[PDB]
Order: C-alpha cells, then structure tokens, then sequence
C-alpha cells in the first residue's frame, strides 16, 4: 500500500508553475462538471488575502504565489479543496547567460537538453504579455535569429536591429535584451522559469 498517495494524492490533471502564477488544469469530464474548487490552507481554512480566477470554459484555476501559497522547503506550496454538488484535497509544489557582444550583434549559446519521463527545454520569447514563445525555427528565423547547432549546443546570432530583440533607452544608456523560457515537463506538471540574454554597450562606444 502506498500511504503517500493516501495522504498526498496525485492530481488527475496538469499544473503549471508560471513566473507569476499557478494554473491548475482539471481533467475534462462530465463528472468534473459537477465539481467546485477553492484554495485553502493545509487545514482547509480560507486564506484571507488570496484572490484567484476560475475559468469554467477552460476548466482552470489561477492563483498568484503571494497570499495563496505557503512557503515550503525549495519553493511554494498550494492546497485546493474539491467538493461535490465526500471531499478531497490536493497539494502542489513550485520551486523558487553566456552572452557575447559585438559591434552590431549579440550572441549567446544555449544547451540542447531535451531531457522519470521528465523533459527540459529552452525557448525564445518576444513581446510583452500578449505574445508567446516563438521557439519554432520558422518563427525564430522570421524574427531574424540566425542559429548554429551542433551535437551539444545551440548558438544564436541576432542583430541589434532585429524584431526579436527588444531595445531600451534611458537617456544615453542603451540596453538590448532577448527573453528566454526554460521549460520542464513532467506528467501532470509544467514548470517555467524566465531568463534573458542581455548585452549593454558602452555609451561612448554606442555613440560612435
Ligand atoms: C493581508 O493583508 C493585510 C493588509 O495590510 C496585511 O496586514 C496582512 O499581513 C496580509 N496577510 C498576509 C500577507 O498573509
Ligand atoms: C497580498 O498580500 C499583500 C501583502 O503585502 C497585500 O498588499 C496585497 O493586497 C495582497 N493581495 C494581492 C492580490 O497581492
Ligand atoms: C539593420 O542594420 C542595417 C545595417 O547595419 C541598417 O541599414 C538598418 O537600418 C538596420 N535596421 C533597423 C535599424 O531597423
């Protein structure tokens, strides 16, 4: 008998640990159409400042890390209560650049990792809030990213004028940044971290 499944049951759907929020994704079923869900402390008591979003069409529950989770060793823990019309509780856990500059380019190199059936993978993202991860080679090269690939590494070369490079100016200082997402995939759980490849020039050098 596996007692750890009696005290800590496995959620029958997916969970996503985002940079700013937790998305719990329930399995689609007519029986799950008769469920209600709420965020609770390990005793089942409502957490006071926690506000969360329910989407009945996508069957998702979204909660911020602040006020909705408890800090545990290695990261954050959240508890939800699921009720019919017998009740069940589930707990979730979320854990807490080699850039090269050039006169007209920035360059960086990233591992081709791609690997208990756990996967690790990288992706390039562009835009602010509305956009998505353009990881796919057609999209990345449509944004101007030239790519060198060997058995062990992936190396990117992008001009500063490229659409995939966000450019910031605060007075005389200039900053070039490509955002990256490191994605881990496990059965029933996705975990996403954020990262950047950043190349700031010298103001005198940038002024030419
Ligand atoms: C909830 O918000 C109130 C408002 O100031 C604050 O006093 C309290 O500490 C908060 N509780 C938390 C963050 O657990
Ligand atoms: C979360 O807790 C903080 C405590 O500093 C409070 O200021 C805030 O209003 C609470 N709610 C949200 C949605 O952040
Ligand atoms: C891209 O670089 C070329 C040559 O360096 C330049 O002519 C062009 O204006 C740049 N694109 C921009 C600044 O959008």
């Amino acid at each position: 008998i596996d007692v750890s499944q009696l005290v800590n049951p496995a959620f029958p759907g997916t969970v996503t640990c985002d940079e700013r929020e937790i998305t719990v994704e329930f399995p689609s079923s007519p029986g799950t159409k008769k469920w209600h869900a709420s965020v609770v402390d390990p005793l089942g008591l409502d957490m006071p400042n926690c506000t969360y979003i329910l989407d009945p069409e996508k069957l998702t529950l979204r909660a911020t890390y602040d006020n909705c989770t408890r800090r545990v060793h290695g990261g954050h823990q959240m508890t939800i209560r699921v009720m019919n019309n017998g009740a069940v509780m589930y707990q979730f856990f979320c854990p807490a650049a080699s850039t090269i500059c050039q006169k007209d380019f920035m360059s960086f190199s990233l591992p081709r990792v791609f690997s208990t059936k756990v996967q690790m993978g990288w992706s390039i993202e562009v835009g602010d809030g509305a956009r998505a991860k353009t990881l796919t080679l057609p999209e990345a090269m449509k944004e101007g990213f030239s790519l060198l690939i060997d058995n062990h590494r992936m190396t990117f070369h992008v001009p500063f004028n490229a659409t995939g490079v966000t450019h910031y100016v605060q007075g005389n200082s200039h900053l070039y940044m490509v955002s990256l997402k490191l994605t881990f995939i496990s059965p029933g759980q996705k975990v996403i971290f954020s990262s950047q490849a950043i190349c700031a020039p010298d103001p005198l050098e940038h002024h030419h």
